DNA sequence: TTGTTCTCAGGTAC
DNA sequence: CTCAGCCAGA
DNA sequence: TCTGGCTGAGGTAC
DNA sequence: CTGAGAACAA
């Protein structure tokens, strides 16, 4: 029975929460004693060019393993033992999937007894049903009804970066526009999305934070921070943390005290641009339009 | 001239 | 993200 | 009859 | 997730 670290535990609560799942289904099977196997599976998803996270996974919990799906990869931990003192470790550190850790411990600890009694085998799947009913389900088809036929600041910084480097946006942007000097006004934005049926999530970061604000369109929300000052205190305080977003988040603090040069020259301020890209080229970038090089058609101005 | 608020939406990566 | 499912081994 | 490794995909929530 | 852009506020 490995012991985590609480570090360790803290930033993966963050991450899990974001990109994580705790799942619990009915698989049905005949060669099984009421014709349906229980099946608990805890994952994390990754974009296969960052598998590496997932192959560290491994070997931070010690079990469990990473899988390709084409584009995206998972890692998956399915074995009972392992994965009931995992989620032990894990679960009071998690906030948003912590009552779905808490019914499959729940479901683990009584499976022996649900293996002897039909009775007792139905309560349990109907755990299985409150689990998936706190999950953002979709396509599930085997349920508990297809089974009755039967005949500290240091610690909000941890779980926040792990939730950044699932769920949030390290974001720097060049607006065109006439008025600025330069024809462009450059913009810096930190970001966490999550559906707005969660948005008292997004709530408790504003409060915590102390700056910031969370914004709807249609049916998710953001919490973003875009004010200089805020945020470079912010991502100073974050970037010990990150581990998928911390170039993003130097970049954005190196852009940031070279604001005062760059309003000044022309040059630097390309340079700057720059720095703007490689930010874009670190994210998953898909719909930008301004990069430096249209800045570069500052060879007229 | 600049910083910032507020909302929307493309294309995946969950 | 959160399901759906098959197969080999004991 | 049970378990765990392994594969495929629908529909958003990032 | 990570862009876009119109408009308010200095
Ligand atoms: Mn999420
Ligand atoms: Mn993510
Ligand atoms: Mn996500």
């Amino acid at each position: 029975n490995t012991k985590y670290n609480k570090e360790f535990l803290l930033y993966l609560a963050g991450f899990v929460d974001g990109d994580g799942s705790i799942i619990a289904q009915i698989n049905p099977n005949q060669s099984s004693k009421f014709k349906h196997r229980l099946r608990l599976t805890f994952y994390v998803t990754q974009k296969t060019q960052r598998r590496w996270f997932l192959d560290k996974l491994v070997d931070e919990i010690g079990v469990g393993y990473v899988r390709d799906s084409g584009s995206v990869s998972q890692y998956v931990l399915s074995e009972i033992k392992p994965l009931h003192n995992f989620l032990t470790q894990l679960q009071p550190f998690l906030k948003l999937k912590q009552k779905q850790a808490n019914l499959v411990l729940k479901i683990i600890e009584q499976l022996p007894s649900a293996k002897e009694s039909p009775d007792k085998f139905l309560e349990v799947c109907t755990w299985v049903d409150q689990i998936a009913a706190l999950n953002d389900s979709k396509t599930r088809k085997t349920t508990s009804e297809t089974v009755r036929a039967v005949l500290s600041n240091k610690e909000f910084l941890l779980y926040l970066a792990g939730f950044v480097d699932s769920d949030g946006s390290i974001i720097a942007q060049i607006k065109p526009r006439q008025s600025n000097k330069f024809k462009h006004q450059l913009s810096l934005t930190f970001a966490v999305t999550q559906k707005t049926q969660r948005r008292w999530f997004l709530d408790k970061l504003v409060d915590e934070i102390g700056v910031g604000y969370v914004y709807d369109s249609g049916s998710v929300s953001d919490y973003r921070l875009s004010e200089i000052k805020p945020l470079h205190n912010f991502l100073t305080q974050l970037q010990p943390f990150l581990k998928l977003k911390q170039k993003q988040a130097n970049l954005v603090l190196k852009i940031i005290e070279q604001l005062p040069s760059a309003k000044e020259s022309p040059d630097k301020f390309l340079e700057v641009c720059t720095w703007v890209d490689q930010i874009a080229a670190l994210n998953d970038s898909k719909t930008r339009k301004t990069t430096s090089e249209t800045v570069r058609a500052v060879l007229d101005s």
